[PDB]
C-alpha cells in the first residue's frame, strides 16, 4: 500500500501546479506544456533542492515497506 517514490520533477511539479493553473486560466495541457518547458530549462543548481526531496522520498518508501 506505500506510495511509489517521487520523482525530483513530480515532486517541482506539485508544488508549482496551483500557480499555473491559475495563469493559465484552468487549461491543464498547457499549465502542463509550461510546467515540462520550465523543468527542462532548470539549472542542475536550480533542481537540487527537488534531488533531495526525491532521495528522501525513496527513504519514505523505504521505511513504509518496513
Amino acid at each position: 500500500l506505500p506510495e511509489s517514490p517521487k520523482r525530483a520533477e513530480e515532486i517541482w511539479q506539485q508544488s508549482v501546479i496551483g500557480d499555473y493553473l491559475a495563469r493559465f486560466k484552468n487549461d491543464r495541457v498547457k499549465a502542463l506544456k509550461a510546467m515540462e518547458m520550465t523543468w527542462n530549462n532548470m539549472e542542475k543548481k536550480e533542481k537540487l533542492m527537488w534531488i533531495k526531496k526525491a532521495a528522501e522520498d525513496q527513504k519514505r518508501y523505504e521505511r513504509e515497506l518496513s
